[PDB]
RNA sequence: UAGACU
């Protein structure tokens, strides 16, 4: 047994057996990260097991470090810097980090793999679960999957440590002069989920000129701003869903529009990726966002203010295909190509081994993602055409309609050899051109400068 | 979009 604070002294030996996948479905706030994880790790070390701990985001990574402080753990994430004598037997990294490692060889032969937030719909995370479950099935490892919302979750309002008041109200997606007093009149601390940084900035600036102390959180502001949510006093946290999971704010209210943009592979005509939306989030995401509050048993009157219903069907989301794209090029030390984790199979109808790439194309694929910063789909389309990483011709030889326009003007690229060409890529992926910043990156790619 | 890494 254990008290609420400390981790349990007793750990089930069942979970360490090779060929065993433990699924830990426990409601948000049940101490899964802060209690259960240290228990496993402690028992991992005494058992002397080569151990992998996986966190979806730097936010979760950081909440893990607090709970594991003082244990001989190797942190391979910019979120945590700590002293390490390279003889550790426990590694901790992010889901996407592990996957890209798998694609780039040779990875420690882990006896034990702990995947926290094992519902994460990120194509790399899905791909990781395929590898992990395949390692378990070969009797090469034991694994634990931890998540409050395991695949098949439908309940947007799970149980909490404290009563939650669920309120449906219209929520502004931009600035507002009037009409939304309840936002600013509320005396406590608010966590507000936003689908984008630009939207986040608009709302943040809006709240500031109302006298409110606002910290903005996103992939770009994490390092300097996250510690501020912990040790400092503030009124609002405006956040992208970098904070969707694991985050521990001392908050009283979540504001959740439950909307976001979604990459979708279109197969009506020539195949391409658009950014569909804004569309409702899945029940799992909503439950995670609501799960940020009602965590404190001492504090009984927390609130979750939301707009609209979730949408479970995300089968048109590109991540199911992209995961298969990644997984089809991941191999086990024995030579087996992994199969998707059970509950996530047949999310799209892809042939067995349809995305396998041979020799040099695989190299290029990986390089297009890691060096090129290109989405999985685009990276795959280019690589599988037999184009090498540095050959940017495909950025200019697309059909007439693939002409990229910015500010209603045809985008011109000045190449590394002084040539002027129109940005007209053979494959369209709205992720490299929709946001102005993303387009600049892609302009640099087309230039020959990435 | 969002995340992850160098």
């Amino acid at each position: 047994g254990s008290a609420m604070g400390e981790p349990d002294y007793e750990v089930d030996e069942d979970i360490f057996r090779k060929k065993r996948l433990t699924i830990m479905d426990l409601h948000p706030g049940a101490g899964k990260t802060k209690r259960i994880l240290p228990s496993i790790v402690r028992e991992a070390l005494k058992r002397r097991l080569r151990t992998l701990i996986l966190a979806p985001t730097r936010v979760v990574a950081a909440e893990m470090e607090e709970a594991l402080r003082g244990l001989p753990i190797r942190y391979q994430t910019p979120a945590v810097k700590s002293d390490h004598t390279g003889r550790e037997i426990v590694d901790l990294m992010c889901h996407a980090t592990f996957t890209t490692r798998l694609l780039s060889t040779r990875v420690p032969n882990y006896n034990l793999i702990v995947m926290d937030e094992a519902h994460f719909t990120d194509p790399c995370s899905v791909a990781a679960r395929g590898y992990i479950s395949t390692r378990v099935e070969m009797g090469e490892a034991a694994a634990i999957f931890m998540t409050a919302t395991p695949p098949g979750s439908i309940d947007p309002f799970p149980q909490s440590n404290s009563p939650i008041e669920d309120i449906e109200r219209e929520i502004p997606e931009r600035s507002w002069n009037t009409g939304f007093d309840w936002i600013t009149d509320y005396q406590g601390k608010t966590v507000w989920f936003v689908p984008s940084i630009k939207a986040g900035n608009d709302i943040a600036n809006c709240l500031r000129k109302s006298g409110k102390r606002v910290i903005q959180l996103s992939r770009k502001t994490f390092d300097t701003e996250y510690p501020k949510t912990k040790l400092t006093d503030w009124d609002f946290v405006v956040t992208t869903d970098i904070s969707e999971m694991g985050a521990n704010f001392r908050a009283g209210r979540v504001i959740d529009p439950r909307r976001c943009l979604k990459p979708v592979i279109l197969t009506d005509g020539p195949e391409r990726v658009i950014l569909a939306g804004p569309i409702p989030v899945t029940p799992a995401s909503a439950a995670q966002r609501r799960g940020r509050i009602g965590r404190n048993p001492a504090q009984e009157d927390d609130q979750y203010v939301f707009s609209g219903d979730p949408l479970k069907n995300d089968e048109d989301h590109a991540h199911w295909t992209e995961a298969k794209m990644l997984l089809d090029n991941i191999y086990t030390p024995e030579g087996i190509i992994p199969t998707l984790f059970g509950p996530e199979r047949e999310k799209t109808q892809a042939i067995d081994g349809e995305f396998r790439l041979r020799g040099e194309q695989r190299k290029t694929f990986v390089e297009l993602m890691r060096r090129g910063d290109l989405p999985v789909w685009l990276s795959y389309k280019v690589a599988s055409a037999g184009i090498s990483y540095k050959d940017r011709e495909w950025c200019f030889t697309g059909e007439r309609n693939n002409q990229i326009l910015e500010e209603n003007m045809e985008v011109e690229i000045w190449t590394r050899e002084g040539e002027k060409k129109k940005l007209r890529p053979k494959w369209l992926d709205a992720r490299v051109y929709a946001d102005p910043m993303a387009l600049k990156d892609f302009k640099e790619f087309a230039s020959g400068r990435k």
